[PDB]
């Protein structure tokens, strides 16, 4: 309902939660679940936490689309509404 999810993928085989937390630290996610099985993860963000702040939190997370992580390039897209 009052939350959105970030589809992050293409992650390295050796990925660590430390490297996930430090990336999205500024965007402040609610949920963090890494699935190395497909090199993807799920990051929920509580929209109810801030009606006018959830936007920037998503922007900051979305800006990581194509960033480099542990010598791999990763993707970031929306997941909820398609």
């Amino acid at each position: 309902g009052n939350r959105f999810i970030v589809f992050v993928g293409s992650l390295p085989r050796d990925i660590t939660a430390v490297e996930l937390q430090n990336h999205f630290k500024n965007s402040s996610p609610d949920q963090i679940r890494l699935r190395a099985d497909k090199g993807i993860a799920f990051l929920e963000f509580d929209a109810d936490k801030d009606r006018t702040g959830i936007q920037r939190r998503m922007d900051i997370a979305l800006l990581q689309h194509g960033t480099l992580l542990k010598e791999k390039k990763i993707n970031v897209e929306l997941t909820v509404g398609g």
